[PDB]
């Protein structure tokens, strides 16, 4: 019963019971000696099946999401990939139309070849999920807020919709992190993250994390992980644990700057509109406040055209033009350039700019972006 | 032009063109700065899609297997699963009946749920491969030698059948390594490895490696890997590059010990049978010699019962009771429990490994 | 131009100009290819003399301390020993009497054997520094605040004395970090850190960092380091760069908890005294506020006897009984045994650390 | 009582007693939890004083050199630096005139300022050591074979000379490695290595290793290491252990190529002379065979002038022009360009070329260097 900032330091198991080392040892090892045949010395026999450094980060994400079983994968895509392989051929899964672009690509071009049929639904309306549910629908996949336009979906209702129809509810909590949003506490079966983003938070790990409280769903995830082998390595597991330590402090510095930056974007004439769940005029803004304690650092705002966005990027000094988000350094991107009907259903327009607020000084970030907008 | 031991040191790109560093830099990084929107400074944009350290080890395995493209995965099992995902629902795969247990598990328990069926066949007689071909068969997947009995399958003839019948041929070359056997040179489309074993060589990396010369197949593997993200990390990529450097020396010490160990086992009163492709009476022995320039370090032999096998392990001093194979240290196991005994010959002193196993067998 | 939190993210060179990678590549390498004999492709020839990952963290500490040159050592003790080796036999050093125990050991037990003598002086009264100056005195070395009582020494006035008397002034800025106190801006010649503590921040790196603006001193430190080889490795260099990124956020959470923890300790019946430079009755409190923009996370308080102190540690839940300080997790110790108690405030929840320490004190 | 190749795999302690992991865990940690105050859980309290990954490589070098105590330092220079700090001001140490250049620089320009007086002696004649021994001489420092001209010194005699006069005998065994030469078995007190070279052997670690069998000399080295802090990190300790595993196989492939390469250099008219202890006409060649089981991979040979050496380097394809030696890749250097009286006493002339034989194919290395010499 510790507070969130305390949970990030002592939640789970990140110490060495053997030597007392206050950080998780990095087990660069493949196999483990057995004193007697079949008798494992500490539960370990082969690192693909289980590795102590990986089990440590798996116990952390489980503790942060108030779950019971954690799983670490080589990438957030590998985590999503392992989750959908819970379904069989002829099975059916519903997602929000505005999922992360890589998620759309994986389910439409990879997993449809295996007999999994996919339906996309603007989940901002809860009952619209029920329109697309079939007697073969087994999974409801929610990504709130979405990438990169931050559409909010009612998690607590989607869980009830999933629970009623015998559906496996999944939430992609990458943008909110366990520090501000806990889908497992709202009835969801499985929560997953792209740990590449906020959790690692230092632009130096590609990883995915999955957590659940259901036993039999966990034994199925462990079976898929051990049989498809998309496991996170020990070195990356350790850097994940290390980065998670400062998640609360990083999110709070990010949230402070998000406040000041939004107030500047909404008052700058060179900006057409701003997209963020903290805005009262934003769609489903009251749903977000009911299910989340804070806000993501991804902000979307549209200038007039793509060429103005390229000029705006070249005018800044602290915003790094690159992919990914949630890092200590602020990142800037043009989602349209980094099919057209799906891109429009994701909210991506020309002149749409996505920023990821870092942990630099607030006034420095506001005045840098504002001075850049003055040139348009 | 470049001999084998030289190719292990200089094959592929394992140096830094920037600073001139003689080893591959470890790029613990997720993303890369772009000078202009879509203008990649060195071709890198996101580490899942491409990472310079991973591209280094990927260029090594393609060079060592005489392939055009290489792919590094987070485990050998992940390399297999990416290859199997080349197919659609309804497709069939033909495999050797004694295929690796993890491959059996992944195909029967996972990929059959997606309509991909597998047909187990004694591939030591190539006629059995043809008779099991269905109109929906799309892939031939073989290991040679297999585990743990080391059964040899004709690679060249398997490549001809897959070619004549329009199948994607796959060879798991883990046990032999690129230092002794190159399936791509024998007509196979895709060769893969559990780099966890010999390639890494030091019992400290879990990894898979895939190589092919087909552009359309590599483009499909690249798309599959980017969309399922079973990516090998940079630090493991580096240790893989580092371990491969001594692959030729390790294999050669392993093969010298295998000769003396088999000679001891064949004569010991407590041993009833020895399994290894280097024995002239082994099935398809000449087939192996025609497709391989050396031997694997995995040896299986039989003793009376599992009790004598367990007492054998405790009586040894230099054989480590653990899973896995292909490491610098010698490994021993009883496959039915994890009287057949399987050993992995390491790079310890040859007479030390001979005397130590013999004195332990003397206690039975 | 660049504020403090921004300088922690973008100060120094912590990106790859080659591929555009946003984090410093880890150069696990020993040597570098030369295009021509003596022609360094990027200025690197041998990793002991210079390593690009180490040069990254070296450029960070110089930027954060407003210095011209930075030096990364394998421990804070190694950073101190390189600085002390600037002197010759017969030279003298003036230090605060309560200097770090490892510094006491290194100077009295090691460097006196080479003729370098040390004069311990209560530097909280700057007059005592002048009266201990000999004709052979060459260096003034101070820590502020000190361990474990947190005694404050006037940095500006110490810099004037060293300047007026021709001494090399050194300040151990470990406890305050570059985020709150910059001795080089106050006239000190050399500032050093045990990066093992706050800079690394995560209890997983042993390192020392040195910064100076003097070219002739930096040239001498560079020669000393290349000829004694107390070099920080590349992997530790990288984790140092990574940990420093959150230094501002960690210190600020630590300082918020320090305020509430001191308020609780000052009122608890079981506490007889609290030591911290943030108390207005602390000796040289206004001196600290004039040379520092914040506070350290080390707090010392006194309870009845060592028994009550030991029972305090067992009664807590979030305080880790271990050596060291400045980590994300809270650390507690009894200095006389490794009733004075020293705690290191971490980044846990403020009320959690307040309530947990109070309920433990309630059991005494 | 295992053979050398077996000793490199199982000598010392490189496994995890806790989990059974067959490789040493990497303890990226600074401090260790204590269950009771002052009571260490497994002997660890602070990583500068002791770290489990470092203790593992320290137990390896001790086992390989038949010593009892090992010490790992941040560089071979830091190892030598810690060894000479065993002496006091006014103390006296004898070295061979042709020591490694960095050793000469460290003792002449650093440790002379602390009262340590240094004497250089052509140790190829044993009694010449006795000419320079004073009532304040405390240490005899031998580097056989030398860098880069490979002058051989009688180890067994130098030990007797040191033992008679109450001297601390030290041998720099970098070039021979513990696989071929074991100074501790010949009476020497302290053996040290630049583990950067052959031991690591993969051009990716800078490290130094020290070993001794005397208890009180070890307690003094541990005191200096803990008080001057030039400790090797855990990641570099691990890569050292990993590289040491293949030391025997790498040395034997190197020795095979050294044989074939020397026979080519001695028969090429473009080569004036060749320097290697395996040559019968080489100085003290019979001393080497009496104290060493094999040969180093460093070979020195002189072409006519410096300009011919630069042309020879540009003609090769498998020889890497860089510093350091003992790596899997073959390295080539010109020691004169990478005072004049000391350089001449070290045997360094113009046109002198130093090669470090790698583990590439023998015929490839011979024909590559030979074809290059044909252009001169």
């Amino acid at each position: 019963s510790m507070n969130k900032k305390t949970k990030l330091i002592h939640g789970g198991h990140t110490t060495d019971d053997y030597t007392g080392a206050v950080t998780t040892p990095i087990y660069q090892t493949s196999t483990y000696l057995q004193d007697d045949i079949g008798d494992l010395r500490q539960g370990y026999e082969y690192s693909r099946t289980a590795n102590p450094t990986r089990s440590s980060v798996e116990s952390v994400i489980a503790a942060l999401e108030n779950g019971k079983h954690g799983f670490a994968f080589s990438s957030g895509v590998a985590a999503i990939s392992a989750v959908v392989m819970l379904l069989d051929k002829g099975d059916h899964i519903i997602l929000n139309s505005d999922v992360y672009g890589g998620t759309y690509r994986a389910l439409t071009k990879v997993f449809t070849r295996f007999g999994i049929e996919v339906d996309f639904v603007d989940t901002t309306h809860t009952d619209s999920i029920v329109q697309a549910i079939r007697p073969t629908t087994k999974m409801l996949f929610i990504e709130t807020p979405s990438n990169p336009l931050l559409r909010v979906t009612d998690i607590k209702k989607s869980a009830e919709i999933a629970k009623e129809h015998g559906l496996i509810s999944v939430v992609d909590n990458t943008f909110m992190t366990p520090y501000y949003q806990n889908p497992l506490d709202l009835g969801i079966d499985i929560v997953l993250h792209s740990a590449t983003k906020y959790l690692g938070g230092h632009s130096d790990v590609v990883a995915g994390l999955v957590a659940t409280s259901d036993d039999k769903l966990a034994e199925r995830l462990a079976f898929i992980s051990n049989s498809t082998g998309g496991i996170l390595g020990p070195q990356d597991s350790y850097l994940l644990v290390r980065g998670i330590k400062t998640l609360g402090l990083r999110m709070e510095q990010i949230n402070r700057s998000v406040i000041e930056i939004i107030k500047m974007l909404q008052a700058h004439p060179a900006v057409q509109q701003v997209f963020h769940p903290s805005i009262e005029s934003h769609l489903n803004h009251d749903v977000h406040m009911a299910q989340a304690d804070g806000h993501t650092g991804v902000i979307a705002f549209e200038v007039k055209n793509t060429e103005s966005a390229k000029q705006l990027i070249k005018a800044t000094s602290y915003y790094t033009l690159a992919e990914s988000l949630g890092a200590v350094e602020s990142l800037i991107s043009v989602p349209a350039l980094m099919p057209a009907d799906i891109r429009a259903k994701e909210g991506i327009t020309d002149g749409l700019v996505r920023i990821s607020v870092g942990i630099e000084d607030t006034e420095d970030l506001v005045d840098d972006l504002k001075q850049a907008l003055d040139t348009l």
